[PDB]
């Protein structure tokens, strides 16, 4: 499940909210994996 499922409403941040997921989950990879590099 990715690009579709949003736990906010995609009224206020629908664009935003499939970014913001993604984003979130480079937090855990940043602590130990590729992160954004």
């Amino acid at each position: 499940k990715y690009y579709g499922n949003g736990v906010h409403s995609t009224k206020s941040g629908s664009s935003v909210n499939w970014g913001e997921a993604f984003s979130a989950g480079v937090h855990r990879l940043a602590n130990g994996g590729n992160g954004f590099w």
